[PDB]
C-alpha cells in the first residue's frame, strides 16, 4: 500500500539516525576515498562552486571547502540536515557551506554551480536508487563542461562459494561429534532455508571465495545522454568465466568501483573481495543448492539490474546463468530488507 | 501498533522457528546444550523407563537427549513447521517407537497418557520475552503427574549498573573524526546520545566483567511449581533493588539476566551472566537517556518489572523506576527490540 511521499518518508527517516552515518564515517576506504578524490581535483574546485547531493553530516561538502571551493549548496533531504548545519557552523564554514534542507529534486539554489560531488551508491551499487537524483541535479544544476564526482561506476561479478555459508550447511552433520545425535539429515533444509531464498544477501568475502577471473558486466558514464532510461530498463549483460578448482559452488558475488577523475591521476574507490573491506561488502546472488564445480569448468550467464515493480528504491537482479553441462538456469532476486 | 489477532500473532511467532537459523544458533550455543544434555543425564534415575514432555521440541534434540537417559517414551509437541524436522532427526537416529512427534500447541495437544517429567528450554532475551513460560505451566498443570520431575526447575533474574565499553567508544567516535579527517564533528555527541540511549527498546548484547559498575542483584526467583505463577508473569515479576558503585565511571543504564536450575548428583546451574561463558541469550541492556557520572559507593537502587505488553503479549515489556546517588528518581518503561 505504500505512497511515493511514503517511501521517501520511511528511506529519508532512515538517514536521520545516527547508526548508518557513523558506518559511513567510519569506513575509512569509502571516507578517504572522497576526501582524496576531491583534493585531486583542488584546480577544478578552487573558488568555484559545489553540489554535494545528500550532504549527510555534511563531511563531503566540508572536504570541498576545505579543496578551496568559494561556495558549497549541501543538500539533504533527511533530518541529519539539521547535525550538518551544526557541523558547518561548529567548523567556522557557514559563509562558504550552505546546507539546505529537503529533496534535491526541488531544492533552490541562487546560482548553477561548477561540479556536483555526491556518495549515492547503495548495496549492489543501484540499491536505494539514489543515482537518478544525482543525474537529475546534474542536468538541473550543473554547468556545461562542469566536474562530477565520482565520474563513472562498473560493476562486476564472479562466481563464488561462500566459506561461511559452507560452515553453515556443514554445522548439521557436525551434531553427532559435539552432542552425540546425528542430525546430518538436516542438511537438505539448511540449504532450502539459506540458499532456496530469492533475497540478495549482503555479505563480506575473501579474495579465497572468488572462483574465477571476475567479469565486468557493465560500465555507467555519469554524463552519458540517456543513462536514466538505461537504469529504468535495467543495466546488466553477459559474462563469461572458467573456474580454478574442485569447490562447492553457491552462485555469484556483485560488487562494484568508482572512479574520480585525476588532478595527477585517477582515484579508484573499490568494493571488491580481493580489496580492503567497505560498508559495502559485496552482494551475493546464491543459487538454491550448490553445485560441485571443478578446475576450468566454464561458468556463463547473464545478469540485470533494475528497480523492483513495487518499490522503485529496491534492487532487484535478474539473473540467467549455465554451470558445466547442467541445464541453463534462472533466479530472480530482490534486495533483502 | 498495527492491529494483529491472536491467531495472527501465534502463526508469526511459530513461522519464525519453522526456520532454520535459530535453531543452529540453539544448538551451536554449547553453554545451552550441553546444560540440558547433562541436566537430563543426571536424572537418569527419575527418567530410567519413564515417560517425558519436551515442551516445544524444535528440531527434537532434547527429546532425543532423553530417550538416550533411558526414557521409555517421549512426547515431542512442537507448534511450528519445524516438527517436520523434528520428526526426520527421530526416524534417521532410529528412535521412532520411543520418540513421538506431535504437532500443534501444547495447550490444545492431546497425550494417551500423563507423563512423569517435562523438559523444555523456553526462555527468551532477557527471560520472559516470547511468554513461552505460560506454555510450559500449562502442560505442566494438564499432563504432568503429581510429584513430576520438571526441567528447569527453577529461574531467578539478576540486574547490575553497567558502563558499556562498546557504546562509550560509539558515543566518543565523533570526537575522533577530526584525526582521521580534519573535520571536527564533536559536536555530534549529543545527537547520536539521543540516538542510541534516548530511544525505550531493550537492547540484547554481550557484555563482559569490565562493564559491570557493582555487585550483582537477584530481583526475582521463579519456582516453576509454585502456585499462581501464571499469575504473577501476567501481573508482572520482579523487585526492588540496591547496590553500591565500584568506581568511577560514565553509568548507562543497566543489565538484566537469568539463569535456569536443573535438580541434581548436585544441581545444575545454566547462566547468562555476563561474568560466565558467553551464551546466545548474552544479557538484556536498559539504557538510561543519557550517561551518569557514578563515583566509588554511590549508591543505585529501584525496582524492575517484567511483564507482557499490552498490544503483543510474546513481546517483553520492563517497567524501571531508579536513582542514582542524590539525582531524584527517574522511570523509564522499554519494550524488546
Ligand atoms: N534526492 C535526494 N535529495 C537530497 N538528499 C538525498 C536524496 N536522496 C538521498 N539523499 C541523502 O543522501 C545521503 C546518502 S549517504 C551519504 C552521506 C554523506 N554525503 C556522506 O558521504 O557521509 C543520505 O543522507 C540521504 O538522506
Ligand atoms: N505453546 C507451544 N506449543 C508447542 N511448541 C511451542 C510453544 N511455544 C513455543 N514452542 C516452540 O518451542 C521451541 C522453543 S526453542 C527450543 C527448541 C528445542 N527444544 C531446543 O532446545 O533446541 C520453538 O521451536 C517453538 O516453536
Ligand atoms: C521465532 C519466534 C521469535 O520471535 N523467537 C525469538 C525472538 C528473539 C530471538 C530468538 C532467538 C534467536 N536465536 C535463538 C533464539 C531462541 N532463543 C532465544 C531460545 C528460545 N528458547 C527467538
Ligand atoms: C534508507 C535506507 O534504507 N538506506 C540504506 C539501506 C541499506 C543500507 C544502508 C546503509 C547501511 N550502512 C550504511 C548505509 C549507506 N550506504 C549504503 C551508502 C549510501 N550512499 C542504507
Amino acid at each position: 500500500r505504500r505512497t511515493k511521499r511514503e517511501r521517501d518518508q520511511l528511506y529519508y527517516e532512515c538517514y536521520s539516525d545516527v547508526s548508518v552515518h557513523e558506518e559511513m564515517i567510519a569506513d575509512r576506504v569509502r571516507t578517504d576515498a572522497y576526501r582524496l578524490g576531491i583534493l585531486r581535483n583542488w584546480a577544478a574546485l578552487r573558488g568555484k562552486t559545489v553540489l554535494d547531493v545528500g550532504a549527510g553530516t555534511g563531511i563531503l561538502s566540508i572536504f570541498c571547502a576545505q579543496a578551496g571551493a568559494r561556495r558549497v549548496y549541501a543538500v539533504e533531504a533527511s533530518a541529519i540536515w539539521q547535525q550538518a548545519r551544526e557541523v558547518v557552523r561548529f567548523n567556522g564554514l557557514e559563509d562558504r557551506v550552505h546546507v539546505l534542507p529537503g529533496p534535491v529534486e526541488t531544492v533552490e539554489l541562487p546560482e548553477q554551480v561548477d561540479a556536483i560531488v555526491s556518495e549515492w551508491m547503495g548495496y549492489g551499487l543501484l540499491h536505494e536508487s539514489m543515482l537518478s537524483s544525482v543525474l537529475h541535479a546534474r542536468t538541473k544544476w550543473l554547468k556545461e563542461g562542469g566536474l562530477l564526482l565520482p565520474a563513472s561506476a562498473e560493476l562486476f561479478i564472479v562466481p563464488i562459494s561462500d566459506q561461511m555459508l559452507e560452515w553453515r550447511l556443514g554445522f548439521w552433520s557436525q551434531v553427532k561429534q559435539h552432542y552425540g545425535v546425528d542430525m546430518s539429515c538436516l542438511e537438505g533444509f539448511a540449504t532450502r532455508c539459506l540458499m532456496g531464498h530469492s533475497e540478495i544477501v549482503v555479505q563480506g568475502l575473501s579474495g579465497e571465495d572468488v572462483l574465477a577471473r571476475p567479469q565486468r558486466f557493465a560500465q555507467l558514464e555519469l554524463s552519458r545522454a540517456g543513462l536514466e532510461q538505461e537504469l529504468e530498463a535495467g543495466v546488466g549483460g553477459r559474462f563469461r568465466c572458467s573456474c580454478y578448482g574442485s569447490a562447492p559452488m553457491h552462485g555469484f558475488a556483485i560488487w562494484f568501483q568508482v572512479t574520480f577523475p585525476g588532478g595527477e591521476k585517477p582515484l579508484v574507490l573499490s568494493t571488491s573481495p580481493f580489496h580492503p573491506a567497505t560498508h559495502w561488502k559485496q552482494a551475493l546472488l546464491y543459487l538454491n543448492e550448490p553445485v560441485q564445480v571443478e578446475q576450468d569448468t566454464d561458468v556463463s550467464g547473464e545478469i540485470t539490474l533494475l528497480p523492483s515493480r513495487d518499490n522503485p528504491r529496491r534492487l532487484r537482479v535478474l539473473l540467467r546463468y549455465k554451470v558445466g553441462d547442467q541445464e541453463e538456469k534462472t533466479k530472480d532476486f530482490a534486495m533483502e530488507d
